[PDB]
């Protein structure tokens, strides 16, 4: 989905969490 803060959340729970 475009919601684009579904994708930065899972973004940022990403790369800082990786």
């Amino acid at each position: 989905i475009p919601e684009s803060s579904e994708l930065t959340l899972q973004e940022l729970l990403g790369e800082e969490r990786r």
